[PDB]
């Protein structure tokens, strides 16, 4: 209950506004789901003409055909469709304006029904205030909607471009609930998942990939180069077979503390024992020379993409870091470099605020950086390790400098799972050269990537992975769909006999017909659910499916639309005029037969045939000979 | 107890099968024909699937949302919403007692509302009201707890679960009957034995407070005692078979409801009074799906006979032996020019397959070289694991073969030159329709299809002349 | 499966449905050779035979015959009660109305066999073991059941 509904209540209110309804799917005013409400022309209050309502466009530009004006209702639909876009360029266009008796219906499609509104009832009080008081304030209600939008089940990066792509591909989706998925086909050609993870990927491989220990042991005895540690421990003159693990061993020494060798690179053991006499006096003997060895130390750190077993999109993780002179560090310079222009908390900015939090703060106790410093100088200083995106961490393109050598064992490491989508974090001194010749190592893989710091990086060139991962399971636009038939009226009778005469031609087929008393599978009975649009549902949710029949009246087309959207075959006897909106809603091979009193009319997309019924004839007779030529 | 099951039905159908250490699995099949699975789970199950399924009062509603039988309740505090809600959660329902209880009124009410009426006036009056009015209007359920399996979406095997009961004489307590039960030669505790023993916990102490006397006087042999709600077969309960008896409609019920899921193997709970007739039409109720369950009480039930579901389980997989295999080529002694020369030639009419080759040089696969292990015998299992593999080649010299063994079982063509007395059981282990060839000197042996011949080399020939027009078999 | 070739069995039939049911079969292979046995006739394709007095001989003479390609039989009680069946296994059982006796027909069949059981007005089907069941209406016989089934023969 919206009590304020114009928050300000002032009684000089000259527009009004009602009954709003949400119309899933089709509807008689759109072709797609929308959300429909009334306008009127609240009396004593004159609205000052269109000219200066138009004048104020400072904004945004609804311009070109903006001379079709006619009311006051094609410029509010109008703007609201504009502000619709939420200023992030979504795919959410259309608009329809229908004059009825004296008042316009006013049709907006939509995909979150809340937001709709919200904007709906914004956009309202910002034109109301637009004769009285002379000024508005909208940026801060843009905002909270956007955030609104962000918190919504449709609400996400890669969920949202998932849907963007295939709204681009036009393959039908849309949302289960009480499982809480998405689902982006018809019939058996159907897939669910949600985010990156889907139902073809095994409940085992995802549950190794997160032991860690054993993944790495099962990783090295392939010959992989992974981090192989064998530990700390030292025999004196252990080396040998202990030193020999691999290829420029370079055994780094930490032990206590800080330091050097990493310069076994020769394989020289003489260069190894002299490295551990003469260096073993750094740490003294109070360690027992619990010493690391290969450790890959190479500072760069790389993530890469496979998909379906080939390998798309590489990224470079960098931290942030501070530069300028010795004024003090902590503070002063992010607070200077925060204010900049492409570091905004716009959904177009490259990348978020510094966010400097307690771990980095350890970190830089644990360095001893100081933090109010004195480093007058052009010297640049990393702040933090792990490059946390979401605390100033940035990302680079890095697609189109790889060798060879690290696609084809990035390949072969991905052909070893029944998973979709792979993501492998590597350790690399340049990816431009062998990893044989260079140090190497693997950290992890994970078996669901986040796929959002490839589409839009801070520095380089975007790549479609989305358009990847749809083009895995779909290829074109028929293999998505199942053929669907449309009546007006017809009895469990009717249905039964047509289901018996397409069974005839194919025997092993699954044919689902759903009408007003009763639904059919083959030609057995189920349960009916007292809401009409839930059998629907069901019916294209099972995954043995291969042909729907449906019919829909004026009732349920005027309480909440359909739900499919093709209707290859339409049957209509005595239309009203409401009957007919099912007409417009067909492919380039389609077949509509209308019956009208005692006139036939068949159009057939080769020709328009008209015809003169019989007495005692039926239209029984009239498709159960077209409906030969169904697939 | 399962594991076991299928290693000896897969030895029965002639399937190869070995564990996988670093995985904690068990492997059936070679190269891209391979399943590898623990107890009833399989690589083929899906993930979000089985998540699912353990999400308790979330697969109520789905359940509910096409129409099934699924237990459902509402709660009132008042008299005329209470029959008006009943109405529409279906009318077979039962009022029953908040906490009053007496004795619980429960009030079966049939097609009326007139009974309605009735019920809930002795509900109300007979009940003390000084508890809450939680007047929880809910469904019949009876007893008599069944256990169904479903497999690749077909109906397989069903079972009864009963708790055990003793009886009394009329000089003995409760213990005494027990330690007699305990006594009898079936209840032993063989691996080998359909029924296990009697123990001892606190469930069975609330079942005494329910009803009964507590380790205390005699029964005399009026009736038999229950000891708990749910039967537990590891101590006590025992199975019934009941799969000849169950009426076409809940079978159709089971595919319905099992037809829904990504998985290999479904158990469903089921509560009715009688399961020869249609739930249309009786106190019927789905409680709960499980997505891995146990096999083995449908396997050895106390009294019946016995189902084959490994069988089923085994046969959703491989159809036959052949369907389970790959070509594999055997040598005693080869160097990698030879076997790269070999991979080209083969590679000529298959430009799509992939191929291994693993010697004592290096490993090979498809015009590429990979680390070798210093483990012999881990690198033919690594080539093994590979779920692309469509062709393997493998030397095994005399070392070898005395230091652990052969990994794999036949072989599809084997060549030997020069052999010694130890690398010739390499001939033993072939198929029907093999081939051998055998050098010795300048005289070449070759046995094809059963057939034998022998003739003579000249100098400047090698053996790769002899193998290379006898690799049309394998394709 | 190199030894077998494939069997129909029925348990009650007349002899003017045997000759449509061999016409349809015979659309799809057209050089095939078809025996047919009830007790009233005996056919090969579309001609008629001499009939024994023993009827458990006709069965050993069809299946003695080196050119066979499909076997249709029937087995009424009488049949089953008197001296048993001759073969084993079967491809497609039909029963129409069966008793006690007669319903040991569906004990002998393989993995993949097809069972139609008509009682009444109510058809029930099992087909690769999954299931169906539905009810006919008013003026319709099996005939028109069983027709379409006929695709797991070939």
């Amino acid at each position: 209950a919206v009590e304020p509904v114009r928050i300000n209540a002032r009684t000089t209110d000259v527009f009004d506004i009602f009954n709003v309804k949400q119309y899933v799917g089709a509807n008689p005013y759109l072709n797609q789901a929308a959300l429909v409400f009334d306008f009127a022309f609240t009396e004593s209050y004159q609205p000052l003409p269109i000219e200066n309502y138009l004048a104020v466009v400072g904004d945004r530009y609804p311009r070109l055909k903006e001379i079709e004006y006619q009311s006051y209702a094609e410029l509010f639909a109008s703007t609201v469709a504009e502000v619709n876009k939420l200023e992030m360029d979504l795919h959410l266009k259309g608009w329809n304006v229908k004059p009825i008796e004296e008042i316009n219906r006013i049709a907006i499609e939509s995909l979150h029904h809340r937001t709709t509104k919200e904007v709906v009832y914004c956009v309202w009080d910002w034109f109301e205030f637009i004769t009285q008081g002379e000024e508005f304030d909208l940026s801060k209600q843009i905002a909270i909607l956007q955030q609104l939008f962000r918190n919504s089940v449709y609400g996400g990066p890669t969920v949202y471009a998932l849907l963007r792509t295939a709204n681009e591909k036009h393959i039908p989706a849309f949302y289960l609930w009480d499982e809480g998925l998405m689902q982006y086909g018809y019939g058996k050609q159907q897939v669910r998942g949600i985010a990156t993870t889907f139902d073809v990927d095994s409940h085992i491989d995802s549950d190794f990939t997160t032991q860690k220990d054993d993944c790495k042991k099962f990783l090295q005895e392939l010959g992989f180069p992974v981090p192989q540690g064998d530990v700390v421990f030292s025999l004196a003159e252990a080396k040998e077979v202990a030193a020999e693990i691999g290829y420029p061993v370079a055994v780094k020494p930490v032990a206590g503390h800080k330091g050097i060798g990493v310069t076994a690179d020769v394989q020289d053991e003489i260069e190894l024992e002299a490295a551990y006499d003469r260096a073993v006096a750094g740490i003294p003997l109070e360690e027992k020379i619990c010493i690391i060895v290969e450790n890959s130390i190479a500072g760069h750190d790389y993530r890469l993409l496979c998909v379906n077993g080939r390998f798309v999109a590489a990224t470079e993780r960098k931290p942030a870091y501070v530069v300028g002179d010795g004024y003090s560090t902590i503070a002063e310079l992010i607070e200077k470099e925060n204010f900049s222009p492409n570091r905004s908390d716009t959904p177009t900015s490259p990348m978020g605020k510094i966010r400097t939090d307690e771990a980095m703060h350890l970190y830089l106790e644990e360095q001893g950086l100081d933090l109010d410093s004195v480093i007058d100088r052009d010297r640049t200083i990393y702040l933090r390790k792990v490059a946390n995106l979401s605390s100033g961490g940035f990302s680079i393109d890095a697609t189109n400098r790889v060798h060879p050598d690290n696609i084809i064992l990035a390949q072969d490491i991905a052909q070893h799972f029944r998973l979709t989508c792979l993501g492998i974090d590597i350790i690399t001194n340049d990816i431009g050269r062998s990893w044989k010749e260079t140090s190497f190592g693997i950290i992890e893989i994970n078996a669901a990537p986040g796929v959002y710091m490839h589409l839009k990086p801070a520095i380089g060139e975007p790549v479609d992975v989305t358009a990847r991962i749809l083009e895995t399971f779909f290829e074109t636009e028929k293999n998505a769909r199942i053929p669907i038939i449309t009546f007006n009226r017809v009895s469990i009778r009717q249905l039964q006999k047509l289901s018996d005469r397409i069974l005839m031609s194919h025997p092993d087929w699954t044919i689902g017909a759903v009408c007003r008393e009763g639904i059919l599978i083959n030609r057995s009975e189920k349960i009916l659910n007292r809401h009409y649009n839930t059998n629907v549902l069901n019916l294209l949710r099972n995954p043995k499916l291969d042909l729907l029949i449906a019919e829909y009246d004026e009732d349920a087309l005027e309480a909440e639309g359909m739900f499919y959207h093709g209707s290859n075959l339409v049957v209509l006897e005595d239309p009203s005029e409401i009957e007919m909106i099912l007409t417009r809603d067909v492919f380039s091979d389609s077949t509509v037969i209308i019956k009208q009193g005692r006139e036939i009319t068949i159009k057939r997309k080769g020709l328009l045939e008209q015809y003169e019924l019989e007495a005692e004839e039926l239209i029984e007779q009239v498709y159960l000979k077209e409906i030969g030529t169904i697939s």
